[PDB]
């Protein structure tokens, strides 16, 4: 028992965390105009709510700790920090959820040309994510004053309450969460393939169509290319600031091989150096926008995987443990698997913390912001 005094060091370590973690996610994405993201937006809401149980509800999560478990505050306060936790910690999921299939639509489906708000559409969403969030906690209020009080500490009690909350707030949104995001990864690695495929298949008749001697060899080779250059045009990650330029591109370019073509059936010798993309600085770029393009999603998927993965990876031991309660009301000893809760919402509590540190670790722009933050500088 001389080692379980760390307990309250280590937890205030898993509240500083979070409480400055959250608090740099929610400073660096506002100021540095480069993490101005969709995805971005909703990471600066989600952070907050982890910057909201730090500050609120893991804090008297310790001081209970101290005096041995028994509520230490007013009876009549109780179901409020279990509301206030229930509500920020389920904006977290619906958060990491809302993200995973905001992110899984656009990929499987197009531009769709709308763009009817000007970037708010985060804030439509985040606020949607918030009143969803909030419609699910008023539960606790509404039956607020019992069921929340179980031998002098404060837990979820009533049965259902604690069955019925796993599901809504938990499994159905991890589920979601991850099945849509495996549909995802393995969409975006199958788009991958069709522009590495269309510029490789563009390059390789590119050459032919230089050293092709016959007249009509040309014909083949650059009525392929206007094939492969339209479907690029069909293709892009989900990511008109820019999208008029790919798009100008795309045509600027087209004109090029369009304008060899439509004198290639003419003719001949000068529609081979008609086609002349290597003479150009407009194909260079499209390519390399496309490639970068293409590897940023690639680490936002990875990024984001780590974080959808570690969130519902650190939470299942509570909720477990805690399904495990009322299904095994009879059966097993209660006085364990209490045990076991007083743990378990700590590995869980303990997310809130992790993710401004994977940030750092994989976004080099993230890493500089906080780096500078932390010496104060702008
Ligand atoms: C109770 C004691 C130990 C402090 C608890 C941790 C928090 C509240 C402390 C510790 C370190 C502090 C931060 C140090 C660095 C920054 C970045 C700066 O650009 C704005 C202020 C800010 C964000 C400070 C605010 C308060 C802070 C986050
Ligand atoms: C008791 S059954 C249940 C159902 C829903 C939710 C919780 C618990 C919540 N706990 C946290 C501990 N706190 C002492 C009580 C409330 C935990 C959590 C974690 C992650 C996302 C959402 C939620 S809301
Ligand atoms: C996705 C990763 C899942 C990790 C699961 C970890 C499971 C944690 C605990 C499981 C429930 C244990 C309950 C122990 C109570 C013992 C019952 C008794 O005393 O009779």
């Amino acid at each position: 028992l001389q080692e379980k005094n760390w307990s309250a060091l280590l937890t205030a370590v898993v509240i500083i965390l979070t409480i400055a973690g959250n608090i740099l996610v929610i400073m660096a994405v506002s100021l540095e105009k480069k993490l101005q993201n969709a995805t971005n937006y909703f990471l600066m809401s989600l952070a907050i709510a982890d910057m909201l149980l730090g500050f609120l509800v893991m804090p008297v999560s310790m001081l209970t700790i101290l005096y041995g478990y028994r509520w230490p505050l007013p009876s009549k306060l109780c179901a409020v920090w279990i509301y206030l936790d229930v509500l920020f910690s389920t904006a977290s999921i619906m958060h990491l959820c809302a993200i995973s299939l905001d992110r899984y639509v656009a990929i499987q489906n197009p531009i769709h040309h709308s763009r009817f708000n000007s970037r708010t559409k985060a804030f439509l969403k985040i606020i949607a994510v918030w009143t969803i969030s909030v419609g699910i906690s008023m539960p606790i209020p509404v039956f607020g004053l019992s069921k929340v009080f179980k031998e002098g500490s404060c837990l979820l009690a009533d049965d259902n309450f604690v069955l019925i909350g796993s599901f809504v707030s938990f499994f159905i949104p991890a589920t979601i969460m991850v099945i849509t995001y495996f549909l995802t990864i393995k969409s975006l690695q199958k788009e991958a393939a069709d522009l590495e495929d269309n510029w490789e298949t563009l390059n390789d008749n590119l050459k032919v169509i230089e050293k092709a001697d016959n007249a009509a060899q040309v014909k083949d080779a650059l009525t392929k290319m206007r094939a492969a250059a339209l479907d690029a045009q069909k293709a892009t990650p989900p990511k008109s600031p820019d999208s008029p330029e790919m798009k100008d591109f795309r045509h600027g370019f087209d004109i090029l091989v369009g304008q060899i073509d439509d004198a290639l059936k003419l003719a001949k010798e000068a529609q081979a150096a008609a086609e002349q993309l290597k003479t150009t600085r407009n194909a260079y770029i499209q390519k390399y926008l496309t490639m970068q393009s293409i590897s940023n999603e690639q680490k936002a998927c990875k990024v984001l995987g780590i974080v959808f993965f570690l969130f519902v990876v650190m939470w299942c031991p509570f909720f477990i443990t805690n399904i495990m309660a009322v299904i095994c009301k009879e059966s097993c000893n209660e006085d364990v698997i209490g045990a076991l809760l007083n743990v378990f919402v700590w590995i869980g509590y303990a997310s809130s913390a992790v993710n401004p540190l994977v940030y750092t670790l994989f976004n080099k722009t993230y890493r500089s912001a906080f780096s500078r933050y932390i010496q104060c500088q702008y």
